[PDB]
């Protein structure tokens, strides 16, 4: 009944298609991890669904309707489970609302604890891979991206941020009410959401040749001396990255610098950018993630190559732009590699899918099927694959299909030596 990960077996359930998350979230005291929220989900479905399953871990569902009307539910471990009056059916779409409140809930097999973080003043979402449904009632797998439109609730002294458009700001009893509209899908976790004392920070419009990119950073306080985007930087980068990936996906780019020491995470179009993280080649990666991880969603999470391994690469193609040496690049990767455990590129356990095989060999992967068919070729491709599977989860074997068709069965072959056997293949060379 779930969507069956292969890493992460019990999350999401299988046919549910969330087009929409509407959601209201009220945070009392930024800092402290008690919220109340108020969701309505605009859902269809790939199959017929007597039952709508999401993912919850923490918070306490108080009450719920479908399509404005009273509806049975009961609430388990980790998923709220709401029963249909009559089966949901593909083509159709309903209205799931769901009242909720309590304390968002974050395994030694990941880099970070997911979910929603407290710290320092700062509550935020950082919750790749699994942690949104800690406060959010959600289809808690990459399989499903949605839209979202966010409305943040948080003390006047207080501010916050979430991923997409920033359009209104009220102030009523003390209380601050911020609205964001996400308009492009992304995955749960790539819901950017900051409460805290922060503030917006624009630079001037970015204009690539098909589109208009906005610009605003967030910066909270505290941050360390020295925490800065370069000006001018995000542009040149979201230039040279559309010109090898196709136009960039999003509507606005940045970054929300934080005083905390953790992972850089892709949130959609306002990238969670700890200030320890904030260096040039994570800024490239994160914003080459709004492509690969945020637009090209996975469909199993042991194919997290396919969003790391090529984030990843696209640091190498900026510091070519750069007037780097591309080659001594993937050759210092390689050298990192040659002294680790390799593995093939598809994750069959949960350590995997952060390891240096997931970023470098996957990269590495990329840099020997580039090399095999010319720049020419490997920029087309590039922009074909984001085509292909913008709208539809990409897979390993997708994509060594996908090259076999566009580039042929020796591009697949060098391909598939990468992504194939566990051991490191020689340093892919012209
Ligand atoms: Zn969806
Ligand atoms: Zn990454």
């Amino acid at each position: 009944q779930s969507v069956g990960d292969s890493i992460f077996p019990s999350l999401g359930q299988r046919g549910l298609d969330v087009q929409h998350y509407d959601l209201h979230l009220t945070v009392p005291r930024p800092g402290e991890p008690h919220l109340s929220g108020d969701v309505t989900l605009t859902v269809g479905a790939r199959e017929p669904l007597s039952r709508i399953v999401l993912d919850l871990l923490g918070p306490r569902v108080s009450a719920a309707q479908w399509n404005g009307q009273r509806v049975r539910w009961v609430q388990t471990a980790q998923k709220v489970e709401v029963t249909l009056p009559r089966p949901l059916r593909p083509g159709e779409t309903g209205r799931l609302r769901l009242i909720y409140a309590g304390t968002p809930e974050l395994d030694p097999g990941l880099p970070i604890r997911p979910g929603w973080q407290n710290e320092a003043g700062l509550s935020y979402s950082l919750s790749e891979p699994h942690g949104t449904r800690g406060f959010l009632p959600c289809n808690d797998h990459p399989s499903d991206p949605a839209t979202f439109t966010v409305r943040v609730t948080v003390p006047a002294s207080a501010s916050a941020a979430a991923s997409g458009l920033f359009t209104t700001q009220t102030e009523r009893n003390g209380l601050k009410t911020l609205t964001f509209t996400q308009r492009v899908p992304v995955p749960t976790y790539a819901l950017g959401l900051i409460v805290g004392p922060l503030e917006r920070r624009t630079a001037p419009d970015v204009q690539l040749g098909t589109q208009t990119v906005h610009r605003r950073d967030i910066y909270a306080a505290g941050l360390p001396a020295g925490t800065t985007v370069p000006e001018g930087e995000t542009a040149r980068m979201l230039r040279v990255l559309s010109d090898w990936f196709g136009p960039y996906p999003d509507e606005v780019y940045g970054v929300a610098l934080l005083p905390v020491r953790q992972l850089a995470l892709e949130t959609a179009g306002l990238t969670t950018m700890p200030a320890t993280s904030n260096r040039e080649r994570v800024r490239l990666h994160a914003l080459a993630h709004q492509w690969f991880g945020d637009q090209v969603t996975l469909a199993d999470w042991a194919d997290t190559w396919l969003s790391e391994g090529f984030a990843t690469y696209a640091e190498l193609l900026w510091a070519e732009s750069q007037g780097e040496d591309g080659q001594a690049m993937a050759a210092d990767w390689y050298a990192r590699l040659s002294v680790l455990p390799s593995r093939p590129l598809r994750a069959t356990r949960e350590e995997e899918i952060f390891d240096a095989s997931a970023y470098f060999r996957g990269a590495l992967a990329l840099h020997a099927l580039r090399l095999k068919v010319g720049d020419a070729a490997f920029g087309q491709f590039l922009h074909s694959y984001v085509k292909t599977f913008t709208g539809r989860p990409v897979s390993t074997t997708a994509l060594l299909t996908l090259v076999k068709t566009q580039l042929g069965a020796e591009a697949e072959q060098t391909l598939r030596v990468w992504v194939e056997g566990r051991t490191l293949p020689p340093l892919p060379e012209p």
